[PDB]
């Protein structure tokens, strides 16, 4: 209920992506590592780079274990190399605990690092059925959970500004929440309403409709999770198999009609700008993913604003100007529900009873006019069949 310890442990706001800060070895080299959903690695820069800042020494650290076992890790983008060994680890705002967990000494990498991001690692939270080399890599909650007392689940709360932040202003402000073993009420309001983890390897979920502005894109459910649908906090937009995507697409596009945008825009390629404060919210539409309840027959829907869907980026001209990209893509792997969807709302990994809950954010972007939403439940029938097998 109350973990005020780790409530704003975050940082990141308007970065690259959100990091808890970190400890490993003895005595305890401080780093910070992005939280990811999305993978099961434990990972850290080892050597130097050019986007490092800092990176993990193993000659420095009395507890380092060397495995003698290399390891090499592709992402969706990027991807790096490095060897396997095992250290103490602790999380200076997060539980009073330190576990001795695998680490993946970072070696060598491509496009995975990000200039200005002001992480040098990954802290890869889903299941051991991704890991690399194989799943017999025990992932650091798995060991977390089993060397200590912390209950098996965290919960997220990931904070957009809604415009750019600069340098000194990312590292001075909170990126958001990392609650890990409990929920914080302070996060979101309203209810949580949670869905089940169809199967523990990627926190993957079962989508079962999907709207735009209220209008059902009315498609074969199972398009919806076409391959897969996971939970990722380690990618930034909210992607979507390719039928899917063209649908959504065309249909975000006429509801927003009155303005017509390049190509390259909708590419996710060119940003779009508007006289500084003028930005048409109104114009572009909500989404809603309605997702499987863990009741029989029953669903719930989780709504973003184009609050959530049009990222904040700093215009090359200086201008007053402000501009977004549209973080919505294509996918060939499933449905990908990143940044785009995590910042909306409060989300609850429960491993424990096996599903995520989602509530809205307390710190979600929005205007006057319309907020985020989850509400349910709604009495949708067969959504079993929507699953992809
Ligand atoms: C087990 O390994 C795999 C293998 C394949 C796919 C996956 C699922 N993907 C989720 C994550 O594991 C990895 C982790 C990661 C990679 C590189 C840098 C930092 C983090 N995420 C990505 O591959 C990944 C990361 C990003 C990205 O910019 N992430 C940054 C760090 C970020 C920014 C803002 C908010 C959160 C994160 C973008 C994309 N694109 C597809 S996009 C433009 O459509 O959003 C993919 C996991």
């Amino acid at each position: 209920g109350s973990f005020v310890e780790m409530v704003d442990n975050l940082r990141g706001k308007s970065g690259q992506g959100y990091y808890v800060e970190m400890t490993v070895g003895s005595p305890p080299q401080t780093l910070n590592i992005l939280v990811d959903t999305g993978s099961s690695n434990f990972a850290v820069g080892a050597a130097p780079h050019p986007f490092l800042h800092r990176y993990y020494q193993r000659q420095l650290s009395s507890t380092y274990r060397d495995l003698r076992k290399g390891v090499y890790v592709p992402y969706t983008q990027g991807k790096w190399e490095g060897e396997l060994g095992t250290d103490l680890v602790s999380i200076p705002h997060g539980p009073n605990v330190t576990v001795r967990a695998n680490i993946a000494a970072i070696t060598e990498s491509d496009k995975f690092f990000i200039n200005g991001s002001n992480w040098e690692g990954i802290l890869g939270l889903a299941y051991a059925e991704i890991a690399r080399p194989d799943d017999s890599l025990e992932p650091f909650f798995d060991s977390l959970v089993k060397q200590t007392h912390v209950p098996n689940l965290f919960s997220l709360q990931l904070c957009g500004a809604g415009f750019p932040l600069n340098q000194s202003e990312v590292l001075a402000s909170v990126g958001g929440s990392m609650i890990i073993g409990g929920i914080d009420h302070s996060l979101y309001t309203g209810s949580l309403w949670y869905t089940p983890i169809r199967r523990e390897w990627y926190y993957e979920v079962i989508i079962v409709r999907v709207e735009i502005n209220g209008q059902d894109l009315k498609m074969d459910c199972k398009e919806y999770n076409y391959d897969k649908s996971i939970v990722d906090s380690g990618t930034t937009n909210l992607r979507l198999p390719k039928k899917v995507f063209e649908a959504a697409v065309k249909s975000i596009k006429a509801a927003s009609s009155t303005e017509k945008f390049p190509d390259g825009f909708w590419l996710g390629e060119q940003l779009v700008c508007w006289q500084a404060g003028t930005t048409p919210w109104n114009i572009f539409p909500v989404i809603s993913l309605y997702l499987m309840g863990e009741v029989t027959n029953q669903s719930f829907r989780i709504t973003i604003l184009p609050q959530q869907y049009l990222r904040p980026v700093e215009d090359v001209a200086t201008s007053q100007d402000d501009c977004y990209k549209f973080a919505i893509s294509q996918s060939s792997t499933g449905t990908v529900m990143g940044a785009v969807i995590m910042e909306g709302f409060y989300v609850v990994f429960d491993r424990a009873r096996k599903r995520i809950g989602f509530a809205v954010s307390a710190c979600h972007v929005h205007d006057e006019f319309r907020t985020a939403a989850v509400e349910g439940p709604f009495v949708t029938l067969d959504m079993e069949d929507c699953g992809y097998n």
